[PDB]
């Protein structure tokens, strides 16, 4: 249900491990299917994230959320939605997401309460305002080089993670870019307490084995660290 408190750092990072984030132009196959398929396979979060070209408006784009929601509640994981904080409050989503060129964090966690939020952040001084303003959690990246979000920042690998828990700060962190099964344990060694993606879940031939593969590995991988 809605939060009445904030969330807890704890169950935060718990719900980071394997972040899965799509829309519906980042796949083949059919939207909703593959969100099932993640879901299934071992997604412990999922963003909403419908936008760019050929992407669903209107109508059309609030009946596919309400799909992917549904899925959501079908599988016991919370449904992020990002961007539109509209649309967040409207289908009493769990929480929402948002970058440095979008709503100030301040105003929208004045507009939703105790539901989760997330803040892309790039540099020190982001994470640390985004922090400030009452974010639960940070999506830093771009780690590794990709093409699914073509106005990305530079790459920056796991030094900002590094950079970030070497200050003392302990705020949930979930890596994100180019995040593939074979290159997610830097990420987690680093400091990160989840990692999130779209292609190497949404592209994959089998999806649902991919999520699979990233739950085995995460968990593993967090309690080596
Ligand atoms: C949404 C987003 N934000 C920074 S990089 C990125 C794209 C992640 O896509 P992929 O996991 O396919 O690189
Ligand atoms: C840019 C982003 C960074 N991090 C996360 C978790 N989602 C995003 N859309
Ligand atoms: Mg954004």
């Amino acid at each position: 249900g809605i939060r009445m408190t904030r969330i807890s750092r704890e169950m935060m990072k718990e719900l980071l491990s394997v972040y899965f984030i799509m829309g519906s132009n980042n796949t083949k196959a059919d939207p909703v299917t593959v969100v099932q398929k993640a879901l299934k396979g071992g997604a412990t979060l999922y963003q909403f994230r419908e936008k760019g070209g050929d992407a669903l408006t209107g109508e059309a784009r609030i009946k596919f959320a309400e799909k992917a929601q549904a899925a959501c509640r079908e599988a016991g994981v919370p449904f992020i939605v990002n961007d539109d904080v509209e649309l967040a409050l409207n289908l009493k989503a769990d929480g929402i997401h948002i970058g440095q060129e979008d709503a100030n964090a301040k105003e929208v966690r004045a507009a939703i309460g105790d539901m989760i939020l997330g803040v892309a952040a790039h540099t020190m001084s982001e994470v640390k305002q985004a922090e400030e303003d009452g974010a639960d959690y940070v999506g830093l990246g771009p780690i590794y080089p990709t093409e699914t979000k073509k106005d990305t920042r530079a790459v920056q690998g796991v030094s900002l993670i590094e950079a970030v828990r070497r200050q003392g700060i302990s705020i949930p962190i979930v890596g994100i870019g180019g995040i593939t099964i074979d290159n997610a344990a830097p990420v987690i060694q680093a400091g990160a307490d989840g990692v999130s993606m779209i292609s190497a879940i949404s592209q994959a031939e089998d999806p649902e084995s991919a999520a699979r593969k990233f739950r085995e590995e995460i968990q593993t991988y967090k309690t080596g660290r």
